């Protein structure tokens, strides 16, 4: 369980930098 | 350290559901 919420924490960060990478896509297209 | 890990995946989440409103803002410019 311990390492349940680790393996989540690291699935939300992947997730989290996924987004970013999306965003940061997005404003350099409308830049 | 349990409740931390709980903190850290609430947070990540949090963040993430604010980087999805963000580019669904920049698509909705876009498209």
């Amino acid at each position: 369980r311990m390492k349940q919420l680790e393996d989540k924490v690291e699935e939300l960060l992947s997730k989290n930098y996924n987004l970013e990478n999306e965003v940061a896509r997005l404003k350099k297209l409308v830049g």
